[PDB]
């Protein structure tokens, strides 16, 4: 859509109020147009064909609960936007500022969310084990990343790689979800799971072992469901993840924590600069060491962190 950018106001899933960026042109759409090539709405409205159409409304202010999901979806993409280019240098995911695009309302009681190759798809859940997807931060940003994995590594969606490609969208949705300090927690979706539980999530990077996923390497799934697990291997590198930034001592092995920022440069080079691919475990790890060596020095304490969370969750 061509007209005049503007600003609207609505509310989100959770029924926080905000204000998103819109364009108007007789309409005002979800469009907006001061990211990259812009960041664009549409609505599945309950179907399963995509995109959809771009959302349009009438008069700039978006409170229906019909809006609610949209809201959010046009917001948390913004700010994942954001993150990327301010914390990494990344202009949208392919890093040349393509346009981002969301659909809302696929399906009916859809309990899922994904990247599709072309844009991120959200369901509604079906009000009872889950809310509307979009409404989850963490959530948004693990799609978003999906985008930015492909675009660089390729990880395939199958065995260790895919697990890593997995736990790189867990990681960097814990990081925005940190960096835009909306009640940040190193639990996966817990925003939008079980809304009559409180205190449960999908996934926990800090204690995988709750939920059931794996949380050393002697405990992965072999198996075929969900591509060779994964969903469930993933908790491993989570495990990681989580013992580099925070620290701890994870079945004997005692980790010194480097933060969360550290944690984020290193494993984005990785992604960016060694992944391939085809990488397993244990190229991943080699290739923190190496980018934590090349940011900190090989004689960094960043390196020897990065050493210890794999030799902790068993990762030679
Ligand atoms: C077993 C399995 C297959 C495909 C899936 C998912 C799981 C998993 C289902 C959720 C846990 C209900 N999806 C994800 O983990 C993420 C969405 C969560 C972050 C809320 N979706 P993708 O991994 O992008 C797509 C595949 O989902
Ligand atoms: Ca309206
Ligand atoms: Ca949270
Ligand atoms: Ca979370
Ligand atoms: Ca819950
Ligand atoms: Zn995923």
């Amino acid at each position: 859509i061509t007209g005049t950018s503007t600003v609207g106001v609505g509310r989100g899933v959770l029924g926080d109020q905000k204000n998103i960026n819109t364009t108007y042109s007789t309409y005002y759409y979800l469009q907006d147009n001061t990211r990259g090539d812009g960041i664009f709405t549409y609505d599945a409205k309950y179907r399963t064909t995509l995109p959809g159409s771009l959302w349009a409304d009438a008069d700039n202010q978006f409170f229906a609960s019909y809006d609610a999901p949209a809201v959010d979806a046009h917001y948390y993409a913004g700010v994942t936007y954001d993150y990327y280019k301010n914390v990494h240098n990344r202009l949208s995911y392919d890093g040349n500022n393509a346009a981002i695009r969301s659909s809302v309302h696929y399906s009916q009681g859809y309990n899922n969310a994904f990247w599709n190759g072309s844009e991120m798809v959200y369901g509604d859940g079906d009000g009872q084990t889950f809310i509307p997807l979009s409404g989850g931060i963490d959530v948004v940003a693990h799609e978003l990343t999906h985008a930015v994995t492909d675009y660089t590594a390729g990880l395939i969606y199958q065995n260790e790689s895919g697990a890593i490609n997995e736990a790189i969208s867990d990681i960097f949705g814990t990081l925005v979800e940190f960096y835009a300090n909306k009640n940040p927690d190193w639990e996966i979706g817990e925003d939008v799971y079980t809304p009559g539980i409180s205190g449960d999530s999908l996934r926990s990077m800090s204690d995988p072992a709750k939920y059931g996923d794996p949380d050393h390497y002697s405990k992965r799934y072999t198996g075929t469901q969900d591509n060779g697990g994964v969903h469930i291997n993933s908790g491993i590198i989570n495990k990681a993840a989580y013992l580099i930034s925070q620290g701890g001592t994870h079945y004997g092995v005692s980790v010194v924590g480097i933060g969360r920022d550290k944690l984020g440069k290193i494993f984005y080079r990785a992604l960016t600069q060694y992944l391939t691919p085809t990488s397993n475990f244990s190229q991943l790890r080699a290739a923190a060491v190496q980018s934590a060596t090349d940011l900190y020095g090989s004689t960094s304490q960043e390196v020897a962190s990065v050493k210890q969370a794999f030799d902790a969750v068993g990762v030679k």
